[PDB]
């Protein structure tokens, strides 16, 4: 039978610290959960967000980690679309199948385990985690910082067993949301202007994905120039630094596209930058999405008139894709070479130096640092 | 030849006072002009703004009105589509059917004449109105405040010659818009749950639009229960008074509604009521639309969450309606009993008691006074 496992977790004690190295206990899988072997896990800004303490949601001891890929180790009673040895991704966003969001084609927020896994608890109200006699708390029902973790069965996207989890498990949360961004909730038609505000994982992928989907133009805003050179690398047709003007961005963006653009997208999660994305849209017609994720209680702001004369204001999470039947088909888009993820990373590191990945994302010298377990 | 017309004419002199019947001069229709015999026009709140005073751009002395049927008295120079006795409604929204914007099938925000028209002239920078000695401005395009005006040759909509015009002028604003708003903005699918904020000439156009869509439930909302009535009579299940409650309205809907409506429309005008009306949609799918104008400098805010998750922020000017293809469909939409018109129209008043209609406006069991030359 399954037993309770002693392997190594990246913990975070409290808010504001770095992650610290524990020895911890991950119990069995219980009714309809799936006990995972990580084998690769990157971090997301998301992760040093709820890190930082700023997240009002955010609880400790916790184990993060959203990013990651593995293998199968065990699963409880019920289970039986997923055993021992298949090859996975863990998913923040489930998918039962079975809930009014599931059900709706316009969304993919399954709403099934939501209550629980805010609260960093299994669907039946409790962790599986422990460390040194101290309940560890779940996180985005993930937990990818582990040797092994557990999660809700309608959390698994069963992949190719082929597919390099070393690469793959980016598909977890970055590369996946901006891609879908573009081609799920923009659907940007080919031959689209399109703006993409802030440079790093994801605004990489909605670059990549507005080339998959035919923009004929894609600039690049971003205040960090050593940014520009890999955008044009995924796509950009060119890149402006709005340090370089002494008018707001908007107005630059339509100045350059006689009138604006047909498509924005803001992946930095600064509520101004959205403003001035959705102001950069052209009249009529533009439409400008939310990608990135602002502080608690900031608030976007704009004159009605934006809207009434046309444009629209959109937001995506984890790119609109229903998770378990989408995450399968990203990775067989990677397999035939059709969207890119080895291009995201950037640096390589091993678990015991989780930390430096936290490091080098806010020193903004990376785009995916890869943690190998 | 063209002769210059000496007819009865209502002019604002000032901001603040009533308009003033006097007798004017409608010079000729100069190249790509018209000059229309106005037969009835109706009070629309965008020209009480105006007249208020509280509009910036709002100049004087003009000649309002932009609710209007009547017949093309002379065409100028270049005019042969239209010609002497041709049924017609001005248009404060033009289609000269070549501007990108006429071109995209995502907006009917023609931009041809946008500047003339928002200085109150013909595209060739002079007015065709004088009184006095003085020259009157004419107002967003149409000044059908007046027996006779002069209008440019793509703000024209030639319609069914077996219209009642006393009827169809109310298709020169409210009504198109806020039908519009439903099927051309939201594009509701049967079935749709869906909320209208402001229950007015516009917000009753909103729920027809929903009831002809299949809309399954139409919530109407107003501080002011005497609109009600007429609300259910045009297709709303229900009405509510947000003064009846305690809790902040798109509370009360989401509580209503189990998680919030599909479709709202804002037809007021009111920032916070805008932010409530987005608020109240639906996780993952909601979608509001601002129809109303908000007063200059005013802003609409939200948290980003509200769209990351789901929703989206839209407006619509004219109901997003190819102006002059599509007014002639709707006259006769009106004229095979699709959608209604006689319904709007709750008072009659002769010219000289034009005033009175804009008494009228500021409260009831009012919405369009329709206005005989
Ligand atoms: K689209
Ligand atoms: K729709
Ligand atoms: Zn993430
Ligand atoms: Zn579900
Ligand atoms: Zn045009
Ligand atoms: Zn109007």
């Amino acid at each position: 039978a399954n037993e309770v496992i002693k392997c190594k977790a990246a913990v975070a004690w409290e808010a504001g610290k770095p992650l610290s190295i524990e020895e911890i206990e991950v119990a069995p899988p219980k009714a309809h959960e799936v006990r995972i072997k990580i084998i690769a896990t990157a971090v997301c800004h998301t992760d040093a967000y709820t890190l930082s303490g700023a997240d009002p949601e955010g609880c400790f001891p916790v184990i993060l980690g959203h990013e990651g890929a593995g293998i199968v180790e065990s699963v409880g009673e019920g289970v039986t679309k997923l055993k021992a040895g298949d090859t996975v991704i863990p998913l923040y966003i489930p998918q039962c199948g079975e809930c009014k969001f599931c059900l709706n084609p316009k969304t993919n927020l399954c709403q099934k385990i939501r209550v629980t896994q805010g609260k960093g608890l299994m669907p039946d109200g409790t962790s599986r985690f422990t460390c040194k006699g101290k309940t560890i708390l779940h996180y985005m029902g993930t937990s990818t910082f582990s040797e092994y973790t557990v999660v809700a069965d309608i959390s698994v996207a069963k992949i190719d067993p082929l597919a390099p989890l070393d690469k793959v498990c980016l598909l977890g949360c970055g590369i996946s949301t901006g891609y879908g961004a573009a081609v799920n909730t923009a659907k940007l038609e080919p031959g689209s202007v399109c703006a993409v505000f802030g440079l790093g994982g994801v605004g990489l992928a909605v670059i990549m994905g507005c080339k998959v989907a035919g923009a004929s133009r894609i600039i690049g805003v971003d205040i960090n120039k050593d940014k520009f050179a890999r955008a044009k690398e995924f796509g950009a047709t060119e890149c402006i630094n709005p340090q370089d003007f002494s008018k707001p961005i908007q107005e630059v963006l339509i100045e350059m596209t006689d009138g604006g653009v047909d498509y924005s997208f803001e992946c930095i999660g600064n509520v101004k930058v959205m403003r001035a994305a959705l102001e950069a849209c052209h009249k009529g017609w533009g439409v400008s999405v939310v990608v990135g994720v602002a502080a608690s209680g900031e608030e976007i702001a704009t004159r009605p008139f934006q809207l009434v004369t046309g444009r629209t204001w959109k937001g995506t999470a984890f790119g609109g894709w229903k998770s378990v039947e989408s995450v399968p088909k990203l990775v067989s888009e990677y397999m035939s070479k059709k969207i890119k993820v080895d291009e995201f990373v950037t640096h390589n590191l091993s678990f015991d130096e989780i930390n430096k990945a936290f490091e080098l994302m806010h020193s903004g010298k990376s785009i995916r640092t890869v943690v190998k377990i």
